[PDB]
């Protein structure tokens, strides 16, 4: 089985939040509350980061991890510069905190696994201090559409198969 961490680490991204991680797990899965410095990194999850944080130091070219439909090309998303891809099983990857304005594809793009999509970065929507990283989640397709859901939902990215969802568009 092929995740899309398996596949970011094996293109030298490596992982700064990594949710396998917590403490209880795989009982209360995300459960991270982390802050620093005064701010609540997950204070609008109640704590909880259903994703993976990873970044690169090699390039800052984001690949898509799966192929599928641009639904989100926001530069002022709830993730900052927040892009979006629903693949194949219609679960939507979110990619967070790029940099604004570097986004490769706009809403109805078919993205091909491996594409660029956008730039490494550190936006946020408070613009607060923030180290570069890219926020990857997976939110799943029966996500709730009020607001927490759509940005707290997530799937456990590191038991999602990804080896079949890179057909060519
Ligand atoms: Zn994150």
């Amino acid at each position: 089985m092929l995740t899309a961490i398996d596949y970011l680490t094996k293109k030298g991204w490596k992982i700064s939040s990594d949710p396998r991680t917590y403490d209880g797990y795989p009982k209360n899965y995300g459960y991270r509350n982390y802050h620093e410095n005064g701010i609540n990194y997950d204070e609008f999850c109640g704590g909880y980061h259903r994703a993976f944080d990873v970044y690169s130091n090699e390039t800052n070219d984001v690949p898509a991890v799966t192929s599928g439909t641009v639904i989100e090309a926001n530069d002022y998303g709830n993730f900052g510069g927040t892009f979006v891809i629903r693949d194949a099983n219609d679960n939507d990857w979110i990619y967070g905190h790029l940099q604004r304005g570097s986004m490769r594809f706009v809403v109805g793009d078919k993205v091909n696994q491996g594409d660029i999509i956008g730039l490494q970065g550190n936006s946020n929507y408070y613009d607060n201090p923030m180290s570069v990283h890219l926020h990857l989640q997976l939110r799943p397709k029966d996500a709730k559409k009020d607001e927490k859901s759509q940005v707290c939902s997530g799937l456990a990215m590191e038991k999602y198969d990804i080896t079949n969802l890179n057909a060519k568009q």
